[PDB]
């Protein structure tokens, strides 16, 4: 367990807090960010959900990674005139479901997502969605448009993740604390393994990277991770022009929309937590619900 | 959206919190608690669910939190006194570390007997997901060794004929022209704090749910479960999808792992069921689980 400099993660550490602006005359006027942590764009909007005057809650509805040329302030534009209903119901856990909305122009590289109904994880996107009505018909006012740019870099989800179990290694870890406007949570990840080489020389290799982190707006919020330094020739033919990993938080860790949800949120420390490596002969038990018999649980 | 008896839950509504007990010299017992809700027949080999609690302390020395060890469905003619003793005789490590999400890693040793139904589970090492086990995972030490002291063994006994439910066995949700029959449950925590949450029961192509005479009960499978029982009538069709029987349980853990932080070291209680009667999602929406969307399909594969 050996810290980073604090230089490390001060350019992009910081997320601006999702806030409605005001006009001159205090109308709400809709805008934009751009994250940089130009072609490929991720966009997630929040916005106001409505009964069809009366303010619910926020809600966010992300629209995924589309390749564009047009400005922020025609996507924006486009994007606050579409009439997009939001409904409160369930699969196996609660959901937010955004409906279909047409026609498209600047957002026909997003026509995926928004030309057909969505159906989100209540938790990923909402902080109390126990506030949308069910009796109702309730409305998005779209308010602020986030987005951030990819480069086609590696950018990870749970169903990405590569295997982290390996026998005779040492395990790279990635322990990162964020204070949010103060509170402050923190998360494990793992990066990769030293193949079997001392902890003092695994700390050695980690200096010579050079590693700078920083935050983005992927799913909410994301880690992005740059290699500045070098690396070994084996990582280096695994990734080759590859400099930057990225991880959506709100994927691997839902629980963080709970504490970030309507705050600011900034990487307050980052530390190497080097272990021994996980055996491939234990065993991950994703879900507590274990069936030892055949009888219970298929397969 | 219209609401149930409260008659519906009282009985078996109710999740005892989970806490050591001492003697009349203030020392630690271990003890047990059955749990017994869709499985209340009495037989010489039964399916149980064992999730056990545990200090978590030093070895070469403070209480650093708790930690479950959850150990799955096994088929035992055991008595629960020696499931429990023999579990409280194993030395059981606690380790803290990463894989996609932060784990709790645990490593049982000592031979079985009484516990060969669950060797899967002690005879190598277990990795869960921190959040599901622990509730203050950034207690547990990183620089030290770190081992488990069993105070408690949470037992629910399963019926073989029963339906149990985890996020990867749950059916499709979506129809079209159809009315959704959706379920919001409220938890009352002693803290008193109430969570809400809301699941999918199925579709029909009021009066047939009164019917229904639908009874609710909380039970310990993966910490918390919701069982629900009908005592009443169904449809010729739907008892045939149910296996020909009456009982329905979801591991509220692994499908509302945010559960864990309100209910930890707290009783809990059903409050109020309603049944939420709504159009069904239509088959052409599209099911986004990742807010990291990719359009392309040339950042994801
Ligand atoms: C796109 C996927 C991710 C790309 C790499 C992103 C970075 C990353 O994950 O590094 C892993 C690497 C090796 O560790 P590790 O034991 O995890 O080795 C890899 C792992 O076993 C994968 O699961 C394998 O893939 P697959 O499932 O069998 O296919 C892969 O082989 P292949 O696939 O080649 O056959 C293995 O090489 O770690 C270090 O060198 C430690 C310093 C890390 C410093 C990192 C600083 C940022
Ligand atoms: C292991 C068993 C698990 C399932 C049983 C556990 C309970 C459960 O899941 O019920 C679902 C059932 C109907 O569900 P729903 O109509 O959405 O689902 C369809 C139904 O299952 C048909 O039988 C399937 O075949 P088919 O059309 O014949 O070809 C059809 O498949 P396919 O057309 O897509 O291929 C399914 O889409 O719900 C009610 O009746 C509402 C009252 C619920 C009352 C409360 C129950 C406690």
């Amino acid at each position: 367990v050996s810290d980073f400099s604090p230089s490390s993660w001060e350019h992009g550490g910081y997320l601006d807090k999702v806030e409605p602006e005001i006009d001159e005359n205090g109308s709400m006027i809709p805008k934009y960010k751009i994250y940089t942590p130009n072609n490929y764009m991720y966009l997630i909007c929040y916005g106001f959900v409505e009964d069809v005057k009366k303010i619910r809650t926020i809600a966010a509805y992300p629209l995924g990674v589309g390749k564009s040329a047009s400005h922020p302030q025609d996507l924006l534009e486009e994007l606050c005139s579409l009439k997009v209903t939001v409904r409160r119901t369930a699969g196996s856990t609660e959901k937010i479901v955004f409906g279909s909305s047409g026609p498209l122009n600047h957002l026909v590289p997003w026509k995926k997502v928004l030309t057909s109904g969505s159906i989100f994880n209540a938790v990923k996107v909402c902080r109390n969605v126990d506030q949308i009505q069910l009796d109702k018909h309730q409305a998005l006012r779209i308010f602020f448009l986030s987005i951030t740019k990819l480069n086609d870099g590696i950018y990870m989800i749970p169903r990405t993740m590569l295997e982290f179990r390996r026998n005779n290694a040492i395990a790279f870890n990635l322990l990162v604390y964020l204070k949010i406007d103060f509170k402050v949570a923190s998360f494990m990840l793992h990066l990769g393994n030293f193949v079997r080489y001392s902890v003092d020389y695994c700390r050695r290799k980690i200096d010579r990277m050079k590693l700078q982190f920083s935050l983005g707006s992927i799913g909410g919020l994301s880690l992005h991770i740059k290699i500045n330094g070098v690396i070994s020739k084996r990582l280096f033919a695994q990734m080759g022009f590859q400099k930057n990993l990225c991880f959506s938080l709100m994927d691997i860790n839902p629980w963080l929309n709970r504490l970030t949800w309507n705050n600011s949120c900034e990487i307050s420390r980052v530390a190497a937590v080097l272990q021994p490596s996980i055996p491939r002969e234990f065993m991950i038990y994703d879900d507590v619900f274990i069936d030892n018999t055949g009888r219970i649980l298929k397969g």
